[PDB]
């Protein structure tokens, strides 16, 4: 399925591939191992399919919340560097990859929202949200706006809810806590409320989105955004001269954007996890294979420290690890998913003016910790028709498949997971359910 001796290695279409590529040529040269670099479309969601029959690729580049869903099926093989070589990455990236207390991948770089100006408009940004309004009047004086970021999303405003307090879940002793979350306190009600407000002001508008503000920076209309290094390109090709820093900070709390930490987990199902740890730690994270990448396309900042030290001699590099150091790392656990569809809505029937920043954060906070993705299947098997013990035993296939966003579970429900649907016919068989193994047999 996996050939032994041969790397076989998975990362997206938008990292340069072709520098992982090289790191690739040198160890064929000094080993004799043959390293395979491809780019699928929407690997993401092919890999827990993939490797749940044990074939697929040897290493997946991804972001480090993805994993938790790979490594709770068991799909990502657990690593076990020695300290002189953990010493050398920045220690909250090997918290990113720490599932269950067990490190499932390797951390690669690191990526978070950063403040965004135009420099000919704003040479000297301000530190704080509360600026902002009268900063705001003085460009509206000259045609122009202090600020547009994407308004839709909350990835986007979270921070500032953040900033004072806000969390999506408590996290202590390495661990999350669901029944913990930060959704109804005083913080995230105060950060939203100055977001409302900064609308109700209009000095931003609700309707905004992404390329909304970008559009507006690129052409200058806008002296702020806020955004990640995935937009540099753009600006890079428009006329506008920009720099990036540190986020406004909130009642003097600084403003808390997740992190996605770049990570290369290896197939629990992979024929060459020896080779695969060599290749990746004595070959691509060093100066020489982290620039080979980089230099194919830009990692941003990288968790290891020897290279991420000379890469922050560009500011905005600098400034998206400290924006990151001061953020909060992306949760690898599924309820995130509920979180997210809930804070959602809160932001924006709060913005429009359809809910009152309490009442939206008091539903919000109710629905956060539900792991919506499950609902959804099971909702939409009760919406084919099948049975609620039906539902019940696909939803069970569907947790221990790796399951955790509303995509997944339709992909199931649409006959992908050849072993989850076949472990729901298992269990079906198992405890003598007819009608339910029929229906499933029949859905499947």
């Amino acid at each position: 399925k996996i050939e032994e001796g041969k790397l076989v290695i998975w990362i997206n279409g938008d990292k340069g591939y072709n520098g992982l590529a090289e790191v690739g040529k040198k160890f064929e040269k000094d080993t004799g191992i043959k390293v395979t670099v491809e780019h699928p479309d929407k690997l993401e969601e092919k890999f827990p399919q993939v490797a749940a029959t044990g074939d697929g690729p040897d290493i997946i580049f991804w972001a480090h919340d993805r994993f938790g869903g790979y490594a709770q099926s068991g799909l990502l093989a657990e690593i076990t560097p020695a300290a002189a070589f953990q010493d050398k990455l920045y220690p909250f990236t090997w918290d990113a990859v720490r599932y269950n207390g067990k490190l499932i991948a390797y951390p690669i770089a690191v990526e978070a929202l950063s403040l965004i100006y135009n420099k000919d408009l704003l040479p000297n940004p301000p530190k704080t949200w509360e600026e902002i309004p009268a900063l705001d009047k003085e460009l509206k004086a000259k045609g122009k706006s202090a600020l547009m970021f994407n308004l839709q999303e909350p990835y986007f405003t979270w921070p500032l809810i953040a900033a004072d307090g806000g969390y999506a879940f408590k996290y202590a002793a390495g661990k999350y806590d669901i029944k913990d979350v930060g959704v109804d306190n005083a913080g995230a009600k105060a950060g939203l409320t100055f977001l409302v407000d900064l609308i109700k002001n209009k000095h931003m508008n609700a309707d905004t989105d992404y390329s909304i503000a970008e559009a507006a920076f690129n052409k200058g209309e806008t002296a702020m955004t806020i955004n990640g290094p995935w937009a540099w390109s753009n600006i890079d090709t428009s006329a506008v001269n920009y720099g990036v820093t540190v986020l406004p900070t909130f009642k003097g709390q600084p403003s808390k954007p997740f992190v996605g930490v770049l990570s290369a987990g290896i197939n629990a199902a992979s024929p060459n996890k020896e080779l695969a740890k060599e290749f990746l730690e004595n070959y691509l994270l060093t100066d020489e294979g982290l620039e080979a990448v980089n230099k194919d396309k830009p990692l941003g900042a990288v968790a290891l420290k020897s290279y991420e030290e000379e890469l922050a001699k560009d500011p905005r590099i600098a400034a998206t690890m400290e924006n990151a150091q001061k953020g909060e790392i992306m949760p690898n656990i599924p309820q995130m998913s509920a979180f997210w569809y809930a804070v959602r809505t809160a932001v924006i029937n709060a913005a429009s003016g359809r809910q009152t920043v309490d009442a939206a954060l008091a539903a919000a906070q109710t629905n956060a910790a539900r792991a919506a993705a499950i609902d959804i299947l099971i909702k939409i098997a009760k919406a084919l028709g099948i049975s609620d013990r039906a539902a019940k035993i696909l939803a069970e296939a569907a947790k221990a498949a790796g399951i955790t966003s509303a995509e997944g579970a339709l992909r199931l429900a649409n006959g992908e997971y050849p072993e989850a649907w076949k472990y729901a016919i298992e269990l079906a068989k198992k405890r003598g359910d007819d009608a339910a193994l029929a229906a499933l047999r029949r859905a499947f």
